């Protein structure tokens, strides 16, 4: 199938127990009408390595952003306001959203606001005719064994906020 979208993210690691460190690594992701599937990428080579995982998209209920981290390491924070610097796009990552399926919810960090949009924007296309898509979310991250927003224990708990 076509690729729609591709780029290099900072996916978060599945947090085994609510001690468990959570880890983010570098994934190189691609979007078709089918699947959203992540890669390791081969820098030396310049192209995508190893499939790390991939998301049937009819199985996608929910793709929205996430409120930041409270006090996140430089990586990751958000710069101030103010033509696209090649380092920077592929080393500082302050923009989460989140891919809710029925494995619960898969956590992406975009290099810019503008990329974020993009991807939050196909796939909201290629999940619209869905047959679980949810009318709520958790607007926080599931982190140390529960989540911000509401404070449930349950990864699959029901939306916490309605969706506008
Ligand atoms: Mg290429
Ligand atoms: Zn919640």
């Amino acid at each position: 199938a076509a690729v729609i979208l591709e780029s290099i993210f900072l996916k978060r690691s599945q947090q085994k127990k609510k001690t468990s460190p959570l880890n983010f690594k570098k994934c190189l992701f691609l979007l078709t009408v089918h699947k959203l599937s992540y890669y390791e990428y081969d820098f030396e080579r310049g192209r995508r390595g190893s499939k790390k995982g991939s998301i049937d998209v009819e199985k996608i209920t929910c793709v929205e952003t996430v409120v930041p981290e409270k006090n996140p390491p430089p990586e990751r924070q958000i710069p101030r306001r103010g033509e696209m610097e090649q380092i920077s796009i592929i080393e500082r990552f302050p923009y989460p959203f989140q891919v809710v399926y029925d494995e619960g919810p898969l956590y992406v960090f975009s290099p810019t606001e503008e990329l974020r949009k993009r991807w939050i924007h196909q796939l909201k296309n290629v999940i619209r005719y869905n047959s679980d898509l949810v009318q709520k979310y958790h607007p926080c991250f599931w982190i140390d064994g529960q989540y911000l927003c509401c404070s449930q224990t349950a990864k699959n708990a029901m939306g916490c906020q309605i969706l506008e």
